[PDB]
């Protein structure tokens, strides 16, 4: 069985105050085992030392971006090659985000996740469909669309987990029904099992990235193809320890 | 007279052991006094607290880019409040590579600059022409509507340096001349002089960011309107403090 995974990601948040009261919250937290799921916490690059020195050993800490290639003349832009210096073994990549703001294509997140597993990284890649794209019948074209840029470009899936983001359902006022993503994380895993292998579909995590409201997080967790959780504002709060517990059956 | 004025940019290079042997490099300098050259180093976002942490308090620490308002749902990026938060004075802004690379527009960089200011940061805010506008006449062209973009949303200049960039004598094999940096530098200053004011103008550094041979940092800094340099390579190596004592 696939080992249940909640990451978290911080956001453009935080202040050393403020990164000290959530890690010592996490750091207090009694959970489930590390055989029942895999805590991977974000906070922005300047915090990243700090929370790597100060967060409990069986949590985890990811970047929310890096490079896409090499270290050199990128002024702003931090490599895979330094996280791995600073032994940050995570990294956030394609984020809907960064693919919406800041204009990264399907293409560039795929050499991003394809150069941060060749520096021995672990990846969360996100994909996820627009409104227009849901209403057109597009979420399985686009979804696969984004999977392929990336299965194209990577030689290897062991240390891929993939976040399923529908935009139009993240801090909109409108939220996926349980159904609505299973459906989507059923045609992703297919889609693994047919242009990858089924050893591929059967061991990747496939984790829901969309608004839940407060208590449905065990109804989402406990659908067939869902693995887990990318957290947004909620992993600034101790509402994170109670969606880690979602793991539990 | 204007200070001099010595910036490092690091760019995307750096390890927790070759931060720690620049660092130990810079604190063992003897360069000339606070009166004569302000001193910035600029490090990965990863190395900031490391590099405020331990480098000697004379020399400043800026982060190589910041976040155009305020923070909250935008992921990989860093806030010009959490700079201030660290402590960390200064900012790069608009630096070449980013309006290449990453498709900073002029605006942007605009919006960033009166950002980071309104936050207290102090800005190296970036300008530059590339090869093609170089060649076609257009540099001033190009550098006042870089200038201007900035200028239209920043009312107060005095925590600002900026920085001229010939993107095409940057890495690239060629060299510009000291005279056409002056050149560029005049132009700019006297285009501040007109569009802000003649009091912006006169005390506003002008620092160039172009490549230089080892040995030629004293021609270029005695020039009439460049007052200082903000380097690439060189400041990850002991040359940069051959660098700062140009100030002399
Ligand atoms: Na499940
Ligand atoms: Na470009
Ligand atoms: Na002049
Ligand atoms: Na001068």
């Amino acid at each position: 069985a696939r080992k249940f995974f909640v990451g978290g990601n911080w956001k453009c948040n935080g202040t050393a105050e403020e990164v000290k009261k959530i890690v010592n919250t996490l750091n207090e937290a009694q959970v489930p085992s590390q055989d029942v799921v895999e805590v991977v916490v974000s906070p922005p690059y300047v915090f990243l030392p700090l929370v790597k020195s100060t967060l409990r050993s069986d949590f985890f800490v990811a970047a929310q971006n890096c490079w896409v290639k090499k270290g050199g003349a990128f002024t702003g832009e931090v490599s895979a090659e330094m996280l791995v210096n600073l032994d940050i073994p995570w990294v956030i990549l394609g984020h809907s985000e960064r693919r919406a703001i800041l204009n990264e294509s399907s293409e560039f997140v795929g050499d991003k996740v394809a150069y941060a597993l060749a520096q021995g990284l672990k990846v969360i890649a996100c994909v996820g469909e627009t409104l227009e794209e849901r209403e057109a019948g597009s979420t399985m074209d686009v979804v696969a669309a984004q999977t392929k840029a990336i299965a194209d470009r990577v030689t290897n899936w062991s240390n891929v987990v993939i976040a399923y983001e529908p935009v139009w359902a993240i801090g909109t006022g409108k939220v996926a029904s349980p159904a609505q993503a299973q459906e989507v994380h059923d045609e992703l895993r297919k889609w693994l099992a047919k242009n990858v292998s089924a050893d591929v579909a059967a061991t990747t995590r496939i984790i829901y990235g969309g608004s839940v409201n407060g208590g449905n997080y065990k109804e989402l967790g406990g659908q067939a193809d869902v693995d887990g959780f990318l957290v947004g504002g909620a992993s600034l709060k101790p509402e994170f320890i109670d969606i880690i517990k979602a793991a539990e059956v």
